[PDB]
């Protein structure tokens, strides 16, 4: 089931964003989502990630780093540009 | 029952932290403190004189001095380095 071991990743910036969130290392996955085709869809996705790990959090620091992801704020701060610059392509960009 | 009187202290800066924090001097206590083996402990002992001498004192300015010793502030903040550093060392330190 797993793909050519040699094969490079249809979509890598993608693939190196999950990874660096899985792990919280939240500075690497900040570039890693600067650099993605799709920026909202990945913040998003890195807020629903990291609110998800919060409570699996054993250390107090950890957790806490991960309550304070701001990736949400990513997410709503591009499409506050988003919005300003067409307000019409922005309804299709989230539909 | 007085040691010897050239025997040199086992806990120098416990003792001149202590001797400092007797007479409100509280820049030297917070160099002593900063030298001092055990800080939490220290921190809170001096707060506790602190709190103690504020009834006594006379002087309305020394009074409002002691009121702001901030030595409970110390504990904290040093307590805090170490819970974010450790969270399991800090509690056989608490205990």
């Amino acid at each position: 089931n797993l793909p050519d071991m040699d094969r490079r990743c249809e979509h890598p910036w993608r693939d190196l964003f999950l990874w660096a969130i899985l792990q919280n290392r939240q500075e690497m996955a900040n570039y890693f989502w600067a650099m993605g085709p799709e920026a909202v869809a990945a913040a998003l996705v890195g807020c629903k990630i990291m609110k998800e790990m919060a409570h699996l959090a054993t250390e107090a620091e950890s957790a806490r780093s991960m309550k304070n992801a701001k990736y949400e704020q990513f997410a709503m701060d591009l499409f506050s540009e988003c919005y300003s610059n067409s307000e019409d392509r922005a309804y299709s960009l989230l539909v």
